[PDB]
């Protein structure tokens, strides 16, 4: 006997040993005769059309694909539910948070970034952690990572972060060059540079590691009243990760460690979770704020600002058709219920735009009418109608436009947005030099130990050592700025590593 | 007080007085506060991307067309059953047929063929009248025309027909000299050619129309035994047709006078009916038939072959979403249940492969999980997974190749196609001789009386005026090489019109 | 000897009389053999899969189609020059606009706005008329009506008024209840409804109306100083509508009159050309104008902003292909060349994402490398790569991220933004009831003489008398608002018609 | 200094040293002014909709990526020609073999199978070595692999193959039970099982194999004389394998080993070369050979049918960008230039319709148009027009069916298709048991030699061990058959790993 994972046939044949199997059909329901034998003209002739049987499989295999995520193309996926544990009404009117011991269906995307389909699990990139709400006033996606910040703070970097990622346009091969180019041209980049080349860099799998929102969201209570907010979900299971050894060993051992690692754990029973947490910034801190508060690349200090907790998230199912229930899934950032609201953070408000844009291209326009998307726990209901792929009624012959004397929907007005003041130009400020080194001194010096240290500069200097000297040079000097001594190691090893 | 089509408004609301109306949400389920006035800095300041209430209606709106059918565009839809009324089951065994009494849910689209969308429904064209069965063997798609005949007898020729008989390429605008230079290049159209410029070349709407099979199908029964067949479903409200100063008033009046027509008829209980009868041909009667008996451009004569009775097809519904239920409705000759077979006709070969081509662009990969098209009482399994937009539980954990000791589904033994023996040289061979006269020339003189034959080459006449005189002339030829006087009567009249 | 459009034919085939036909190929470059028959086993036998001649063919035929357009799908295009003839650069540093007697390729589309791909040419609606120009700056697309104003002033109206100028969600016919609900709900649309209703509302054909952008635009000159503007193009060939009357017989007679009036004119040398002029307001001026500025249903007066002329628009070149050349025109309004920029319009700002998004899903995301489409005056470089159907380099080996230290595209400061201030809440301001009766008063009074308020009160009539009472009555009502002779003419009318 | 690859950048750089940068624009050709900052209001206010600079960069980030290959995702690419040198106009009378000495430009993609896009090069699986000829009659693909033979020889068992080869549709795990369950109810598949799991299973680079088209094609010369053929491609760079170790070391080390190593080959001068050769198989030849011909596991022994030199194929050029040039690339097994033709095989029969079906899916409808898919060294002339994203002139205003009077393209009869006669029941005729095992015992005992064989069933068993008990019983019983000693050797060291 073996793993559950690998004993999946196995199972799925036992669990049916009582019933027949299944009459075999075309698409159509037409039942089938031989599938196993071309229809030919005597037994060495050639190919009929008539053979429809043979066309209809061969169709669909050839349509069997679909565009993989733009990023975060690795994924693994599993079900439960968010239930709340204590009352935060006083600052989020959402549904979600009604009442202590409600319970709220979830879904979970984990990914890492940077490779695609194929790529192995144990590898140094940030990890997605994106969690679909699905509330009664409709879903709601917090599409978080693995870390609080990251490495830009303007949308319009963020093609080009990612191209510089990927592979080069002409040798289809990870380029140091671009990775180093950018980084160290971009030096917003040092603090979640810093966090990524640290310990967890690498998470011993998907239950091993926290969430965070990341952005400032706003929060907006029964009153009209509102505040900034940070979401922490924290691992109960603790911070487990590999080391570049064993991270290298399983790359090629198991490319797909952390899929199956979750899958076995749900199956035994060994249901993993979280505990959602809080910070909260009213507006008058938020002016006083000696950082951007809505920097994505500053975190808010836990002694100013401490965890209030929320609930829990428990991940108790695993999928049944992964590419039906996982791989189809789509989180829109925008997806917010009543009580929770966007910052100004000029990252998320890319988000907003780009999310529902790449689902209609990968998916298709209708994507939120697929079972895993759908907001089945609300009534959609409005004035949208028909596009490829149409699979409810389309919403019957009601009124389609608005207004109308005719009874069709009509707009809350409890849902409106709560409004803020904002003055100054229309233009284009630049962030470039918002205070890039401040928080990743107190992270290098006051949260890293001796040894974290040193690992970190050996992290760094064993991927950073494939770029060329002058943009070393560069992100060293980066690495100066943040302190003397952070440089001055990772220059040494570059020292020896250029021979 | 009006007809029941323009009340269809006022219905939907005094069958919903009972209710409060819905609330308006976003496609994701989130309710809208305001949605006449968009967000924006200042009463005249610019739009902010934070207004995902609008984008996300949008972006839908951006989306709603979908790729019109190639041929066949303009269409009027409803719902109703078959029901059997003689027993035909020494010929088939198909699950349709069974037992007289036998209820079949039915999905019925007419047509015209030439024009686009927006085009007027009398104008001179054949007319579609496609039928889908759905039975507990899956789906069986009856995709006939308001004639027995087609223009051509093989399918290498249809795309340049249907490019003849729209637009011209460069112009845009429909073009005589395209339309007849085809014809008179093909005599092979002169019999479906006579039937258009008859008086059922514009019927009175598509209650008072005739459907065909027009191909020849093949029959198994429960023995293992064949037989070939046409089939004909005759209108139970009488042939009835416009003539052309009325079907020309009616085009700018009412562009939509048939789709109106069907739809009140249906609204006013008087549900129009069509009586299902069939042709019988043995093998051994087909090897000593003067013509190809798969030939499209022939008829079985009534007296050597008389219909023998089926049943009734009933329409009694009307779509509640014109796009859901009638703009996605696919129709496929291929599917076809155990008990129907193609014959050897060169043009329904074509058609076996084209329909669901086209459907996969049209609609999609999966259009076959879109409800109407759907086989909901037949059980689907199968090997096919994935593909864009799967909307089911893309069957499971089920093993997902064949053969499997696992239990997946099983092909059905007594499902096999009949066996047929051909022999000859695999080569393309001509049939643009086959006798184009001979029917046609019955046609002229002995089912046509006097009158109708003068309205038959006024209606020609007043066509083929517009294309050039080496086409005139040759397009002549053909119609003398069946009868002198239809030839020189179409003459005739031609010498009158270029002045 | 006929016109010119129905020549093509004959035309195309004197000028190749020289040459030989070029050999008959598959898509892949292979000569075929025989075209006209299938190959087959048998002369009477079944067709084979290795006949890739047909397959070939048939699935090109099977994806000919492509979404039409959302609106405007009936369309005619012609192309031509703009060529300056007076000097405007004080207020605008555009290229396009560089020096008096400078050239620059433009495409045009002239479309009705409710009708699909089939419908009459010679129906009420307003007039698309979408200039394209070619500049060294990159494309400059006007996306302009045959009216200075529209029927509403936010965009979140828009699809619904679409919803109510189409077809009904059930019956899929056209519906005068939608279509006066809205209308009569939106009082806004009096303005628009009184042009649409009166003499204009049926142009004899496109080359007998105006153009205008109606929207306020912005202009920027070399100093950095800004005016808004309008531009209005008219026609030099004269105003000219066609009656009721004529206009329904033509609907018939030839549903393509304004395609074929557009080809027949340029094939004979008789030129169209328009007169483009613009109207200029300082930004003092628009603080202290008596409506706001940017509303969609406002006009400027002549006698307070009279026109100033800049050039003319001269269409000389008819399609080669229509498809290719005039299915397949994108225009964004967002394609603006440095000297031109968007007003705070909400209507205009709605477009700005509209556009690019619905031609992503309506020809592809790489739309803009479609001949027609390319911005081939000018260099495009920059660092987006890949999509479907990518068709030049891809912009090769180049450094695909920005900013990079390796010499890839660069941007080009002089080309930023002008800056306006802007200070107020961020919400969403009711617009409904900006003044919107006071400029139609004029209209009616001023500049309509009596036979032409006659008319526009019949026209009126004709129309909203097949709308339910309760609907009339609203709409009614909206029209005493602007004048109470307005409301009466119509009334005494409405009276007659319902018996 | 590094290798050619990693200085990619470097070079572009310095190959533009002399110029200045382009200047950055819109997709629509209008420069940019500033692309690293968003037009917000205020320095930390919100996003505006006015920043179409942002959309237009994001929308098209959005839609990079499109659907992998379902099968062979993994790819590398190059160009180059083929050279005759030898004569064999006696056996075929295609252009590309014309006279000693002629050149054809070439395309070619070396790829494994199963693997998705970011799997490892370096591990077991077959080798994919499409082979793309630009001829004067159109586009030749010889679309080949690195063994003679494959594992199954029906069409209607692929989707099952690849199913079974990769991701268990719940767990997305590879999984050997589904592996090995389907090789041992299939033992068709023991030959192709045989190469894949000797030395020649892990390829040295894409450098060191061999290529072969496998199946039986068919020859035709200028006197209408055919003969069957099977063609080889014999690596110039000699055959080299990795060792279990290295292939694993590398497979995390160096994830795209096959892709640098081409690309660094070429760069450095050091062009790798294969040469053709033919089998030649007249068709009286073919109705003695004791197996059946057309069975694509079974190969055309050298010592009755020796190798027949034709030229060299000659790679001397990498793409410039690897997604326009590489992962755009699409071969036709179709794309048969007159001179050469299909032979009955059952699997050819089914890949003539796959390729050019999942072709219209994963790049479009028109993805003959492509650059790099363009048979740009013929004239394409036809009656197909239209389609989404149209890229030429579509053929102008040329007339559009056939026959015509107007001088379109003409069939060319020299083209036609051999003629062969067939005779037998048109039926599904079973294939599973023509002999499984003899030309696998040869391969054991007479090709392989005693290390090789050790190796052979190390190979097996170190996979065979994961599958259950039963599955393993099957399968050894399978290689008991071929030779009770193959059978006997993984039994032995299946017995130590199952403890
Ligand atoms: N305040 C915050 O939200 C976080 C701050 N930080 C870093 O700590 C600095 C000071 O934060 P402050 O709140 O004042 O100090 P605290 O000491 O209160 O917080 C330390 C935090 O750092 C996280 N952490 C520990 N090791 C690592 C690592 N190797 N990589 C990434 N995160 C790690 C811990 O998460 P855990 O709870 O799992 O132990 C803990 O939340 C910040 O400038 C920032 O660099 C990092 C994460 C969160």
């Amino acid at each position: 006997n073996r793993d559950p994972a690998s004993d999946q046939m196995k199972h799925w044949k036992e669990q049916r040993a009582a019933q027949k199997p299944d009459v075999l059909t075309t698409g159509g329901g037409n039942p089938v005769g031989d599938k196993l034998n071309s229809l030919t003209v005597g037994p060495r002739g050639p190919l009929l059309v008539q053979d429809v049987v043979f066309t209809d499989e061969m169709a669909h295999f050839d349509r069997e694909r679909i565009p993989e995520r733009v990023v975060h193309a690795k994924g693994a996926g599993a079900f439960g539910y968010f239930e709340v544990t204590h009352d935060i009404t006083r600052y989020s009117k959402a549904k979600v948070f009604e009442h202590i011991g409600k319970r709220t269906p979830i879904a979970v995307r984990f990914s890492t970034v940077a490779g695609e389909s194929g790529s192995a699990d144990t590898v140094r990139d940030p990890r997605g952690f994106a969690v679909k709400f699905y509330t009664e006033d409709g879903n709601w996606d917090l599409v978080g990572n693995n870390t609080p910040i990251f490495f830009i703070r303007d949308a319009l970097l963020f093609p080009s972060f990612i191209h510089s990622q990927k592979r080069n346009p002409q040798t289809h091969l990870k380029d140091p060059d671009m990775v180093w180019d950018f980084w160290s041209l971009r030096p917003e980049s040092l603090h979640q540079v810093s966090f990524l080349f640290s310990d967890r860099g690498i998470p011993d799998g998907h239950r091993h590691m926290d969430g965070y929102g990341s952005h400032t969201f706003k929060l907006v209570n029964a009153d009209g009243e509102a505040v900034y907010c940070k979401f922490h979900y924290k691992t109960d299971q603790g911070i487990k990760n590999l080391s570049v050894e064993d991270a290298a060993r399983l790359a090629h051992e198991d490319p797909d460690y952390g899929l199956r690692d979750l899958f076995n754990a749900i199956a035994t029973g060994n249901y993993p979770s979280w505990t959602l947490y809080i910070q909260v910034m009213t507006f008058s801190e938020a002016e006083i704020f000696p950082f951007n508060p809505f920097d994505l690349t500053k975190v808010w200090p836990h002694g100013d600002y401490p965890l209030i907790p929320v609930g829990k998230l428990v991940l108790n199912r695993n999928p049944v058709n992964y590419f039906a229930e996982v791989e189809q899934l789509a989180f829109d950032p925008s997806n917010m219920p009543p009580g929770i609201e966007p910052s100004p953070d000029k990252m998320l408000q890319g988000r907003l735009f780009a999310y529902p844009d790449t689902h209609r291209h990968r998916l298709g326009p209708n994507y939120l009418q697929i079972p895993v998307n759908c907001p089945y726990r609300a009534r959609v209901a409005n004035y949208q109608r028909d596009g490829p792929m149409c699979m409810m009624d389309n919403q019957g012959g009601a009124p389609n436009y608005y207004p109308n004397s005719f009874s069709a929907p009509e707009h809350q007005p409890s849902a409106l947005e709560h409004r803020t003041h904002f003055s100054g130009d229309v233009q284009r400020f630049n962030s470039a030099n918002d205070d890039n080194v401040t928080q990743v001194r107190t992270f290098y010096l006051k949260v890293l130990n001796e040894e974290q240290r040193k690992r970190l500069c050996e992290n760094i200097a064993g991927h950073l050592k494939d770029a060329q000297l002058f943009i070393q040079k560069k992100a060293v000097k980066n690495f100066s700025d943040v302190h003397p001594e952070y440089g001055s190691r990772i220059q040494a090893l570059l020292d020896k590593y250029n021979e």
